[PDB]
């Protein structure tokens, strides 16, 4: 049936909150220098994508992408990739929506660091709380209903 | 033996998944969900007597929590992990019919993910998922 419609974005963002909060939590188990790097290069780059929000969107997965790998389970990275796509386009519709209202992007920044403090802190269920939230209130900001 | 650790990642992937998918499921599920859980489980009591396929009627039971959700990318995540989730089925089900009264004990793990759905119960259905993944690695003396 192809995958663009508002039921897949509701169905991405679902997913996503489940899966993103147990990668998360696994990460402020597991997370070695090397995956701290890869999260705070995509947070730097995305601090300087706050004006500009569609560059954004790489750096937005990217960040996601890294908490996944920060699990070392072989099978969480996989999936983000297997999902790329479906990644995009919420990420994508998300971004340009949060555009619209001033400084929201410099919120939305924080909700990323907030996942990023709490892996580096090696808090567990912090780390699931913070990711459930990005998504939630990304989910809310568009209006999903989930 | 020496898949310990692989068979750990996949339990460990399985536990948020599969967590997740009951408790989706357990808000989603229609009466054509109940019944193919529930045939699903039935298939199981019989594999009881019969070892044959019980692989498969395991498996699908899973899958069909995952198709109570009403959410396409689940059951695609579990198509696409389908190989590591017979290694890991397959493994603890022959290890389980080593120890006399086992395999009942976990169909009853099976059962009580399927009541709490039924229930509609998130948060229990979400525990019940994830106790079963949690013993079936104890059984077989994995360490998440
Ligand atoms: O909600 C936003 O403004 C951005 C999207 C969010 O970063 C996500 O990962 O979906
Ligand atoms: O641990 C067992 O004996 C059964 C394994 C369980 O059904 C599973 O889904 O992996
Ligand atoms: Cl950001
Ligand atoms: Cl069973
Ligand atoms: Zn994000
Ligand atoms: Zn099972």
């Amino acid at each position: 049936a192809g995958l663009d419609d508002r039921e897949q974005l509701a169905s991405v963002y679902e997913l996503r909150m489940e899966l993103e909060g147990g990668a998360a939590a696994l990460a402020a188990r597991r997370r070695n220098a090397t995956d701290l790097a890869a999260m705070a290069e995509a947070l730097a780059a995305l601090e300087a994508n706050l004006d500009h929000p569609e560059q954004g969107v790489e750096h937005d997965i990217a960040f996601h992408v890294a908490i996944a790998a920060a699990t070392h389970n072989r099978y969480y990275q996989d999936l983000l990739q297997y999902l790329n796509l479906q990644l995009r386009l919420a990420v994508s519709t998300a971004r340009t929506n949060s555009r619209r209202q001033e400084g929201l992007t410099a919120v939305v920044h924080q909700e990323h660091v907030a996942v990023y403090d709490a892996i580096l802190a090696g808090d567990p269920d912090r780390a699931r709380l913070a990711a459930t939230r990005h998504l939630q209130q990304a989910a809310s900001r568009l209006r999903l209903d989930l």
